[PDB]
């Protein structure tokens, strides 16, 4: 699951797939 640390912010230790990808 994706930690709130993951959707303000593109970490290394955050799941590559929780990351918000800026683009559609």
């Amino acid at each position: 699951p994706c930690p709130p640390v993951c959707v303000a912010q593109c970490v290394p230790t955050c799941p590559q797939y929780c990351c918000p990808a800026k683009r559609k």
